[PDB]
RNA sequence: GCUACUAA
């Protein structure tokens, strides 16, 4: 990037500096270094002569020189560059800068002053200021001149750089105050209050008397002052925050101290994991568990472990839906014994008879089914009756009536009372996982499973995923494609294949099932049955299978019972009662199960395939909770246990809980329980990996992949990656909302109530030295507050400032998302009157339900509450955007500044009630959300806003960094501890080392001086705190407020008013648990809820120190923050002591935390300083209030846990797996193209997060399957669009339509789903274009569609076209849609609601809103900017009945099986459709592909319409033109291991609602008015001004009169569109784990690419031309000349680094004139260069050739005195290209390019002896730096370097080779607690040189050569075997030359040549034994057939395959000449 | 609950 000199030097200042005011100098200096780096590349990029601080009358003198300076008055201005063309002088001042606002400065400042001699010459001088953004890089130019000029300028700057030696500056420097103070924009600028008046009720609030009662009195009154201290008043704002800082500043200096000390007084006793440790933890839960559940050891109480019984299919019996029917009908009559409900299960298969009438049942059922197929909604009011078949009443297809004649009153009652548990109305249930009998009944089930599941389907490996994208996962990775075939072979995948298209079908008839029905549910399998009994939503179904055999059959524990039939064996499972939540996870099973398996699988032969299915099933079926109570407690028992400091013990004996409830769980534990012991014997197991660091990041970082660790969930070795993804994935299996809600209020409220009594009874005290739970160091917190408030203002001055801006302080409430949102929200006062009428309704319709089920088969309060419960205050529910609308309607809000209103409603509300609604997440423990009044929220806002402005100024919190942004911030931060340890290692060592290399004599002396000295440390506190909310003082938080300088008095006083008030804050118990406790059946033993309710008479209880959890993040954050600044403190003055150096680096996130210390020792031992570690951590924590979790906190030497984001030893890594789990049932199930969107988009996120190609391709396949098995558009199904349409395949069939996505993953990755649409067009720039322009860019191959013929195209070629154009470029772009009959619901608790009913009431108030809305449109795409807008916009939309629903919540279950039910059904309205083919009712699915074909065939494909998609789709987007460019330019180059993955950040490719107001009148309300212009071209360029106007213009003479609702719907149209175009999108933190560092687009491009192609190895890429186009205004020249510059960069090192000193410059001739690099000549890039004005940069070059002249030295000498003799002179020792002398020390520089580039290198061969030059160009593995990798090189690479001509002494011909040294990587220990070894580039010595190594490479691999190519006792002499070799090397010239016997030939040659036996080589021919006739060539291939069958050959490495395949190769081919297939008419002719 | 008619 930036220049390797000055960077050095600018370093060594920094260090070299002591004084603040020498420091000021060095960041005034980096600002200047900045400015001209910025200016020089930019030059180059405009082609314009560099200059800098150049005189304005100097500029005119180039220009016109008659007229002398002085007369002429010219404005004395210094601008930096100058430009005059088209009589016009354009002015350049380039700067760099966040802000335009330096820029506008100095641009008026320069067009006044231009203007004095602007009028005198009559020359017009237009000014042009280029600026760059130091971080987002964009460019900003204001000439509009400039713009038309240059359409898209080359800038792929790096200030990367140089922010690196700014924090080194702001690190020394940046803790003094004297430097501080030279840094200012201003020094501080306070902006204007937020209040007028202050808060007296504040002073006498009793929670501000009891904050002073513990407090000290001097303390007191230091509250007091800090308040009333106004900032703005006094000289200097930090007058207070300093005077309180040096009164604490004794205790503080004390404590600190106190702490430091510590670390003589530890040991090396910490609590560190141990087989005996862990041991002792789960006896006690034993206890605890034997205790807490009923304990059972009977095998009858076991649940099932999945919820199915599978049985073998039988291919004998046919497989057709009739036959299955009556076939399971005699099967059910025909079960034969007696058991419970034997006659039951008879009468059942006798009620669905058929037997003669089987054609009935044909006809019948399917009039029913086209009924229904007819209509868009259900058939209404009409009867459906069944029809008598046999002894069955058929209702539908499979689906039966209950005959109570057919069964006996007494057997029909078993069935449903016993069986059913339809009417069947104290410790939990579990299975003792401590019996061996019991462990070993759960090993026989997996064995049972392992013995039947293992054994093949017989049936077609083909399922749609391995048929569609199969091809796309085998070229990824082959392992893979095979891996999946092993398990759709295996009856493992036919199970769950079949019963999740089983659970499908269960579902689909659920729906419609009755109560005087049972339904019947068949699968692809004609063996297994399901049967779905009437349900009292809940599903009721047994599982009926007909397996061959008795037990031929799997249990998982599920079965009821097996019976014998009449024919064979029929078993009928448990009735299962699960819910459609959980069956639709049953449905997606399939797609977690393969991914669980491939993703365990991948890259790890140990592991045994039939073994990880075999635990797979286990888990994706796992349904009960009894499984999640193992998965996420081992995360952490297992990381616990391998770490080095964690408390295992107190996790197991305490957080560890079984409930072990089904069979699997019983195994798992024991699997778990296992894995506990084998980590503790594997801690050192773990290596480090040679880190490879040479200066800027390092490659090959992180933790060594050796496969010595053990699995845990099945047999085999693991790798430690692979380790931790078997330890953290598990927990993502974890099933979502299992949780009965029941339940869980029940829990949250009994620990909310728990926590509260603790407090109210035991912690009375507020503050402690001794530190103790709930207590502050109150002297220590106020300090360390001072001290970080003071640094978090001195950084930034405008922080009251930046507050108000980025976080809308000013504006009007209606403005702000969080207020204007769609979000629950708390209302209270008395509804006692609606509630109890809304509650009596359902409480009838509960009789209305119970009625009409009498009938059929006879089975079978909030009064009460209100009064029961006295004091009972009365709340209700309500939305965020409602509230908001009724607060403003009854006038309590206005268009008042938020934050002004804000802070009177502190003061106002005064009493602050929460409720608790559960989230009932994957976790086994569940978690809460507290959810308050809207008054509440916006206090909140202000406090949580100012502090979280505040906490992004600290680099140490992360909860200011959002997205996935973290996990580059913890690798720079690993980093820069792995750099400072080794740094820090040498700069002690370094005396130690010297004597030790000296002795290496005696090496017994050696070790006595190697044992005495430092010793590295490093350790990550892998942290998680104890109850973040609950056991927090929140007294603490009323200092910051107080303290804080930004804050006004009035403010101060009213912030804690609000906050007095959240301490006397009442919690309301929500009526649902009420409800529960309202039914006592006798109480609680200890009842926690009626003991705080007074035996249940509030439904409130008081919460004080108890802060709401996630109420206030950032400010408890900021105090954290304060917390570890103090820990870091302490460390470094106690590592002052032992005297070394100590780097601690502390992340924090509210409860989650990372601190990682590194410590170069001296003195005392490494296992004394860790103990010491974690005492101060506690400390630390304990003194301002937090308490640490030891249970789930551990230590590591390389691990860092951090929000789950996981970095090695400086490698990134991630749990990939847990979002490839999420493509399976996350979609709204809106329709097929909406569906796939947010699938793939999961894909996409995998791929951020390290995930393999293979792997990311089968989310991709799966989320196909789901996508097209919802809408029933799977290969074979119902609505099936390959026949419906012409194409080969689904890859041509648009993804619009729902086919599959045909394009490269390095697209998806990037965009996706629209991909696939841009692929389809780049395969035409690959067809359609002549052999020139095609090889250039992109831009280029679109000017010449318009010049295609159509005829050329094919069916489906001119399919797509039609759609793209007519339909896809304007409508998540989507065309089939299912349009549901859903109804708006129950939104009865809306106020805002009710405005909408007495606006559509009231006649002419409807019109009269749209009326208004159409003088402002506004208002129908945004909300208002005041009041009356944002309210009416409020009401208008309730017209939309899509809005209407959206308020109400339906369930993604009862979705899905409603889009299966409804896909036969017209649901898509071609109305829409065919609307754009014009400018009848619903239409269904199959009639919507005939009816676009017809429609389709009409319209016209032109040369013109191709040209709109190539310009509205790539031309338009710049990203889209990139992506194209980086798949057509593409150079895909050597293949490498992934040996160092790094964080890249996503680069870049680029006023609101108050624009619209000023298009709908052209007057705005001056920066938005120029916004306008571009958005005025944008309407007239597509003309969708007149378009709009033309379609209502003739739709009122079409019509009628005047339709309102025409004259907004296509109004709004206009205006959303606008939307997008005007409103921009947020470039957000989009982080990709890529092979290196993505410093710039190019090179974030080209690292992307190489690692989504192959699994194995990572390519890196190159371009022809720049991929980086900007538009179709912009059509190369930029493109061009760097192609120059890499060319001669490359060839200048080529030469002076391989080619010999002596005869360089010949080769240099040689190669500029007959040569071409990437398609164009040397010569032109020479030209290029010499014609260009930065000659500078290749001094050296010019010299060699003679085009250096001395304005070219003049002009580089100005740069950073000279002659050209002077160089002739100096430069007659020095042979190199890349390197002249320019004065007495001074060397020249060419700038070094990558060496990966000679590939592109095309000319003739330049022949050197023996040696071809252009070979070694053309070669790769002879191209590295490095002596040792050339040296131990194979001589089949060299081989390639050969022609001779007949040479002799391959010594000599070697001449032609730089005979200079060459650099060696050498490596070192670095002697931490974590060993590793540092490797880097050395210089070597001198016999290192490029000759020797090829020589010693020629020397050692020829002796392998020679003695497996002897085929005799004699070597290569003796004529005997020359003879030999003559005839082995005959043939290879009379075959056919492939690339195995060249090789040969060539290694053969070598040999003969160095034995000085190339004096006949040559002169070799077939032998007179082959040869008949000398003169008639005549060749005897049966002898030389034979002769090679003679050849004995050789088995040693590496020939030994070598000459193997050769040899058959030889024969084989010598047989083919022979074996002429000739024709049978042939012969029959010459004779 | 969603639907169709009757009734206050
Ligand atoms: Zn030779």
């Amino acid at each position: 990037g930036m220049d390797y000199q000055e960077y050095q030097q600018f370093l060594a200042r920094i260090n070299t500096a002591r004084d603040a005011c020498v420091a000021k100098d060095i960041d005034v200096d980096l600002l200047m270094a900045r400015h001209d780096y910025f200016g020089r590349e930019l030059c180059k990029s405009l082609n314009i002569e560099y200059r800098n601080d150049v005189p304005f009358i100097d500029i005119i003198l180039d220009i016109r020189p008659e007229v002398d300076p002085l007369t002429i008055d010219a404005p004395h201005i210094t601008p930096d560059n100058y430009l005059y063309i088209n009589n016009v002088l354009y002015i350049i001042d380039y700067k760099v800068s966040v802000s335009n606002e330096s820029s506008v400065i100095t641009y008026d400042k320069y067009y006044e002053l231009t203007r004095d001699i602007s009028d005198r010459l009559s020359i017009p001088i237009e000014i042009v200021i280029i600026r760059i953004d130091p971080v987002s890089r964009d460019l900003h130019i204001n000439s509009d001149r400039f713009k038309e000029l240059y359409p898209t300028i080359v800038v792929d700057i790096n200030f990367n750089q140089f922010f690196d030696l700014k924090q080194l500056l702001y690190e020394k420097f940046g803790d003094d105050e004297e430097f501080l103070l030279k840094v200012a924009h201003g020094d501080f600028t306070l902006t204007a209050p937020w209040c007028k008046t202050g808060c007296p009720e504040f002073w006498k609030h009793p929670i501000y008397k009891e904050f002073k009662m513990s407090m000290p009195v001097p303390e007191r009154r230091l509250f007091e002052e800090s308040v009333k201290f106004n900032a703005y008043e006094s000289e200097r704002w930090n007058t207070n925050l300093v005077k309180i800082r040096e009164y604490t500043k004794k205790d503080y200096s004390e404590h600190i101290s106190k702490s430091a000390k510590n670390i003589f007084l530890a040991s090396g006793f910490y609590k560190q994991p141990n087989k005996n440790e862990i041991s002792e933890g789960w006896t006690l839960m034993v206890e605890r568990v034997q205790d807490q559940r009923e304990i059972s050891k009977s095998l009858h109480d076991q649940k099932p472990s999945i919820h199915f019984i599978w049985g073998a299919h039988n291919p004998g019996n046919s497989n057709n839906a009739t036959f299955k029917l009556i076939l399971l009908s005699k099967s059910l009559q025909s079960i034969k014994g007696i058991s419970t409900y034997t006659e039951a299960f008879k009468s059942l298969g006798k009620m669905m008879d058929i037997g003669d009438k089987a054609i009935e049942y044909e006809e019948f059922c399917m009039s029913l089914k086209s009924k229904a197929r007819s209509s868009w909604k259900q058939i209404m009011n009409k009867k459906l009756e069944p029809k008598q078949i046999n002894n069955a009443l058929v209702l539908w297809e499979q689906q039966f009536m209950i005959n109570n004649d057919l069964i006996d009153k007494s057997e029909k009652l078993k069935l449903f009372k016993n069986f059913c548990g339809i009417g069947k109305h104290s410790k939990p249930k579990i299975l003792d996982f401590d019996d061996a009998n019991m462990y070993l009944a759960s090993l026989t089930m997996m064995e049972q499973s392992k013995k039947i599941l293992s054994k093949s389907n017989g049936l077609k490996p083909d399922n749609f995923i391995l048929n569609e994208f199969g091809s796309r996962i085998k070229d990824a990775n082959k392992e893979t494609y095979d891996n999946m075939h092993k398990i759709f072979e295996t009856g493992y995948w036919q199970c769950i294949s079949d019963f999740s298209t089983l659970m499908k079908n269960i579902l689909s008839v659920s729906q419609y099932n009755r109560h005087n029905t049972f339904r019947i549910a068949m699968c692809a399998n004609n063996n297994v049955f399901a049967i779905v009994f009437p349900s009292a939503a809940t599903v009721v179904y047994s599982i009926i299978v007909l397996h061959k055999e008795e037990e031929n059959i799997f249990n998982p524990g599920c079965l009821h019972g097996t019976f014998k039939c009449m024919n064979g064996y029929i078993s009928i499972s448990r009735a299962i009662r699960l819910d459609k939540e959980r069956c639709q996870r049953i449905v997606s099973s399939p797609g977690l199960f393969l991914t669980t398996c491939l993703l365990f699988k991948h890259d790890n032969p140990t592991l045994v395939m039939s073994d990880i299915m075999n635990f797979s099933i286990y888990t994706s079926l796992s349904i009960t909770k009894s499984v999640l109570s193992l998965t996420e407690p081992a995360r952490y028992m297992i990381m616990n246990s391998l770490a080095i400091s964690s408390n295992v013990k107190d996790y197991i004996a305490e957080k560890f809980s079984p409930y072990t409830k089904t069979l699997f769980s019983v195994y798992m534990t024991r699997l778990i329980k296992n894995a506990c012991f084998d980590a503790y014997d594997q801690r050192q197991r773990v290596q480090l990996r040679d880190i490879y660091l040479s200066d800027y990041d390092i490659t090959q970082k992180g933790i060594k992949d050796n496969r010595e660790l053990t699995s845990i969930w099945f047999p085999g070795s693991v790798t430690l990656k692979e380790y931790l993804t078997q330890i953290y994935l598990p927990f993502y299996f974890n099933a979502k909302g299992l949780h009965e809600k029941h339940h869980v209020m029940v829990d949250l409220a009994k620990t909310i109530l728990e926590i509260e009594c603790e407090q109210r009874e035991n912690i009375k005290e507020i503050w402690s030295t001794n530190c103790t739970k709930q207590t502050v160091n109150l002297k220590i917190l106020i300090h360390s507050l001072c001290k970080n408030l003071l640094a978090d203002t001195s950084r930034h001055n405008h922080l009251r400032n930046r507050i108000e801006n980025r976080n809308n302080f000013r504006r009007s409430i209606t403005t702000i998302s969080t207020f204007t949102s769609s979000k629950s929200c708390l209302k209270i006062g008395d509804f006692r009157k609606e509630k109890e009428l809304q509650s009596v309704k359902q409480k009838k319709i509960l009789e209305v339900q119970s009625r009409k089920m009498r009938l059929a088969n006879p089975m079978f309060n909030y009064e009460m509450l209100r009064n029961a419960m006295p004091n009972y205050t009365d709340y209700i529910s309500t939305k965020v955007f409602d509230r908001l609308y009724e607060l403003l309607d009854k006038k309590v809000l206005t268009d008042k500044p938020v934050i002004e209103q804000i802070m009177d409603m502190m003061i106002d509300h005064k009493k602050f009630y929460f409720t608790f609604f559960n989230k009932g997440q994957k976790t086994s423990k569940d978690r809460e959300i507290f959810v308050g009044e809207y008054e509440a929220k916006m206090c909140m806002y202000a406090v949580e806003r100012i502090a979280k402005e505040r906490c992004k100024l600290n680099p140490d919190e992360m909860i200011s960094e959002p997205g996935d942004g973290k996990l580059k911030v913890l690798e720079q931060k690993s980093e820069q501890e792995i750099r400072f340890l080794v740094e820090t290692t040498r700069q002690k060592n370094r005396e130690i080392d010297e004597a030790i290399e000296a002795l290496a004599s005696n090496l017994g002396k050696i070790e006595k001086l190697s044992l005495g000295k430092a010793k590295g440390l490093k350790m990550e506190i892998n942290a998680d705190m104890s109850k973040w909310s609950a056991q927090d003082v929140f007294y603490k938080y009323f200092w910051l407020i107080a303290l804080d300088p930004i804050l006004y008095p009035q403010e101060k006083e009213r912030i804690l008013y609000f906050m007095c008030n959240y301490m006397d804050k009442e919690l309301i118990l929500p009526d649902e648990l009420l409800f529960n406790l309202l039914d006592q059946k006798v109480a609680y033993q200890n009842d926690i809820i009626a003991t705080m309710t007074n035996q249940l008479n509030s439904n409130t209880v008081l919460i004080k120190r108890n802060w709401l959890q996630g109420n206030f993040n950032y400010t408890s954050s900021y105090v954290h923050s304060c917390a570890m600044s103090v820990y870091k403190e302490i460390l470094k003055e106690a590592i002052t002591l032992l005297d070394g150096s100590i780097l601690v680096n502390s992340l924090v996130h509210s409860d989650d935390n990372q601190t990682s210390i590194t410590i170069v020792q001296d003195k005392m031992e490494n296992d004394k300083i860790i103990d010491f570690a974690m005492k101060e951590f506690e400390r630390a924590c304990l003194t301002f209030g937090c308490q640490a979790n030891m249970k789930k906190t551990y230590v590591t030497n390389c691990i860092k846990e951090f929000v789950s984001l996981f970095n090695l030893y400086g490698e990134p890594f991630s749990i990939y797996g847990r979002f490839l789990l999420t493509s399976v049932g996350d979609c709204a199930y809106i329709g097929p193209y909406e569906d796939l969107a947010s699938r793939i988009s999961s894909a996409q996120t995998a791929i951020k997060h390290g995930c393999p190609p293979s792997l990311a391709w089968v989310s991709i396949a799966i989320s196909h399957w789901m996508t097209s098995l919802t809408y029933n558009m799977l290969p074979g199904q119902s609505n099936d669009p390959i026949d419906y349409f012409p194409a080969e395949n689904r890859k041509d069939i648009p993804i619009e339509l729902n086919g599959v996505l045909d394009a490269p993953l390095s697209m998806i990755s990037t965009v996706g789903l629209e991909s696939g649409n841009l692929y389809f067009l780049i395969k035409l720039l690959s067809k359609y274009t002549p052999v020139m322009q095609k090889r250039e860019s992109v831009v280029n191959q679109i000017a010449e569609v318009k010049n295609w013929k159509v005829e050329d195209l094919t069916d489906n070629e001119i399919f797509r076209l039609k759609i793209l154009r007519y339909l896809v470029l304007d409508a998540g772009r989507s065309i089939l849609t299912p349009r549901k009959f859903t109804t708006a619901g129950s939104l009865r608790k809306l106020y805002s609601f009710s405005k909408y009913q007495d606006r559509l009431s009231s006649p002419g108030g409807m019109v009269e809103l749209f009326t208004y809305l159409l003088e402002k449109p506004e208002l129908l795409v945004t909300k208002g900017e005041d009041m009356k807008d944002y309210m009416e916009s409020v009401i208008f939309r309730y017209n939309s009945k899509r809005f209407k629903e959206s308020l109400s919540i339906q369930n993604p279950a009862q979705l899905f099986i409603e889009q299966i039910l409804f896909s036969h059904k017209p649901v898509i309205d071609f109305s829409g459709i065919r609307d754009k083919y014009i400018n009848l009712g619903k239409v269904t699915f199959t009639e919507a592909y005939r009816l676009l074909m017809r429609d389709l065939s009409s319209l016209e494909l032109t040369n013109d319409d191709i040209q709109v998609i190539y310009s509205y789709i790539i031309l338009n987007d710049p990203m889209m033109i990139t992506i194209a460019n980086t798949h057509i330019l593409s150079i895909y180059g050597s293949p490498q291991r992934r040996m160092g993955m790094s964080c890249s950040t996503m680069p870049e490719f680029r006023s609101p609602a108050l624009v619209l107001r000023a298009y709908s009148k052209n007057n705005p309300d001056t920066e938005m008015a120029r916004d306008l212009v571009h958005l005025k071209e944008f309407v007239e360029n597509t003309n969708l001004e007149e378009k709009m106007k033309v379609r209502i213009a003739m739709n009122e003479a079409e019509k009628g009169q005047r339709d309102i609702v025409f004259e907004l719907k296509e109004m709004t149209r206009f205006y959303q569109v606008c939307y997008e175009y005007v409103k921009s999108t947020e470039h957000k933190i989009k982080v990709f784990i890529l092979p290196a560092k993505s410093y710039t687009t190019t090179d974030f491009c080209s690292l992307m690419q190489g690692n989504l192609i192959k699994d194995k190895e990572w390519y890196t890429v190159h371009y022809l031309k720049q991929i980086l186009s900007g538009g179709h205004k912009a059509i190369n020249a930029t493109s061009e000349q760097n192609i120059a510059f890499e060319c001669f960069k490359l060839i200048t090192h080529f030469a002076d680094s391989f080619i010999d000193s002596l005869s360089r410059s010949a080769f240099l001739q040689l190669i500029i004139d007959e040569f071409s690099y990437k398609d164009v000549k040397v010569s032109k890039l020479y030209d290029i260069i010499k014609n260009g004005y930065n000659r500078t940069d290749f001094i050296p070059l010019l010299f060699r050739t003679g085009d250096l002249r001395q304005a070219d030295l003049d002009k580089y000498d100005a740069m950073k005195r000279i002659l050209i003799r002077s160089l002739d002179y100096l430069n007659n020792d020095i042979f190199s290209l890349s390197r002249i002398k320019v004065g007495l020390d001074e060397f020249a520089t060419i700038k070094k390019a990558h060496f990966s580039k000679m590939v592109s290198f095309e000319g003739p061969p330049i022949k050197t002896g023996l040696l071809d030059l252009t070979e070694l160009m053309k070669s790769q593995d002879l191209l590295n730096l490095n002596y040792d990798n050339i040296r131990n090189s194979n001589l089949i690479s060299f081989s390639k370097l050969i022609c001779c001509e007949g040479s002799d002494n391959i010594n000599d011909g070697l001449e032609f080779l730089s005979d200079d040294p060459m650099n060696f990587t050498e490596g070192e220990a670095i002697h931490s607690t974590p060993i590793f070894n540092i490797y880097y580039s050395k210089r070597g010595e001198r016999h290192m040189t490029y000759r020797n190594a090829i020589k010693l490479l020629i020397e050692r691999e020829t002796k392998i050569f020679e003695e497996a190519f002897t085929f005799s006792e004699n070597g290569f002499i003796s004529p005997e075997n020359l003879g030999c070799l003559e005839a082995v090397v005959s043939l290879i010239k009379l075959l056919k030359t492939n690339e195995w016997s060249t090789v040969i030939d060539k290694c053969i040659h070598i040999c003969l040549i160095k034995n000085g036996m190339d004096h006949m080589y040559h002169s070799f021919d077939v032998p007179k034994c082959f040869m008949g006739n000398p003169i008639t060539r005549d060749i005897n291939w049966v002898m030389f057939r034979e002769f090679i069958n003679s050849l004995p050959g050789t088995d040693i490495p590496p020939w030994n395959v070598m000459t193997e395949n050769f040899k058959k190769k030889c024969i084989a081919l010598i047989n083919s000449k022979f074996e002429t297939q000739r024709d049978f008419s042939e012969f029959t002719k010459l004779m």
